[PDB]
């Protein structure tokens, strides 16, 4: 009675009685569902298995302060919204800036912002924002934040109960809503421990190096590793430039890309798409494609089809 045949026998037995992915070959790259969104990084996207985060899904992204995490956050909020899409913020850090929101895509002034009391004030102002069944994405800025009732008044409990009793029923919530929630976690090199077994995708977002191009410093280069994923297989990582005050960047995005997919190559640190060069140093081509949209049109058109859709 063959392996092969007898295991995704049984394999299959899983799914049907405890999700979709409950169980899957770290080497299938296979793809049934999507309505997902772009997190403007196509290295982070592919990295997702399905081309970005599931929507309806309790998403987590979680790294020390100065990371990407809000950067990244707010790139959600700015495609969901491009496309139709009404994204709430649960500010409970009061540190959003608008001016570098709205320099990222982010529809500021139709924006929700709801500023929260009490951690309990903010888990049903979102839970209940959810219900609404209008939200496409829902934000909410710092999970340390979220103080209970008491503490804010007076080992005595915890508040990793709060997390546990809004998430159960909140997680159900957007599960047949389509409203993807992203919860923004942070430093540590308490509730977390029920977001950690809740969320269908966590991302891992530490700033790997600095860029600096000659000057002082403009961005980070920042490495993200989704070490949780339920839509696609986990454990898959990506890079991209993050520049101080514009966001992500597409475009050098391409070319990382681009190349480690043999579109373009590098003779002497001398980046060329095929007969007409680009320039010398990733920082000048960066600016090379900054310019003429079409020729990072076709290479963004070409990197599409080479993976998963
Ligand atoms: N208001 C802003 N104006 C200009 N640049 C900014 C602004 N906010 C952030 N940046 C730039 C510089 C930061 O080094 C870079 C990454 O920060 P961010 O992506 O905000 O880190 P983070 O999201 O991991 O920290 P946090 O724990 O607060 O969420 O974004």
């Amino acid at each position: 009675p063959d392996r092969e045949k007898a295991l995704e026998l049984a394999m299959a037995q899983i799914d049907k009685n405890f999700g979709k992915g409950s169980v899957m070959r770290l080497g299938e790259e296979v793809r049934q569902p999507i309505s997902v969104i772009p997190t403007g990084s196509i290295s982070l996207d592919v990295a997702l298995g399905i081309g970005g985060l599931p929507r309806g899904r309790v998403i987590e992204i979680y790294g020390p302060e100065s990371s990407g995490k809000t950067t990244v956050a707010l790139h959600a909020v700015a495609n969901a919204q491009a496309a139709g899409g009404i994204a709430a913020f649960i500010d409970a850090e009061h540190a959003l800036d608008p001016e570098y929101a709205k320099k990222l895509g982010v529809d500021t002034d139709s924006l929700l912002v709801s500023q929260p009391d009490t951690g309990e004030q903010a888990l049903e102002i979102a839970d209940m924002l959810v219900r609404s069944g209008a939200l496409d994405i829902i934000v909410i800025d710092s999970v340390a934040a979220l103080v209970p009732r008491a503490e804010i008044e007076g080992h005595v409990g915890l508040q990793a109960r709060l997390m546990s009793q809004a998430l159960r029923k909140m997680t159900g919530a957007l599960n047949n809503s389509g409203t993807t929630a992203i919860f923004i976690n942070n430093l540590r090199e308490t509730g977390g421990k029920a977001l950690k077994f809740y969320a269908s995708v966590r991302l891992d977002v530490r700033r790997i190096e600095t860029l600096k191009d000659g000057t002082d410093a403009v961005g980070n280069r920042t490495r993200v590793k989704v070490v949780k994923n339920k839509v696609s297989p986990p454990f898959k990582q990506a890079e991209f430039d993050i520049l101080y005050g514009q966001g992500i960047s597409r475009e050098g995005s391409l070319i990382d890309m681009g190349v480690e997919h043999g579109f373009i190559r590098k003779s002497g640190s001398w980046f060329t798409y095929e007969g007409e060069q680009l320039g010398q140093g990733k920082e000048n081509a960066r600016k090379f494609l900054l310019e003429n949209t079409d020729v990072a049109n076709e290479i963004e058109k070409k990197i599409k089809e080479k993976l998963g859709i």
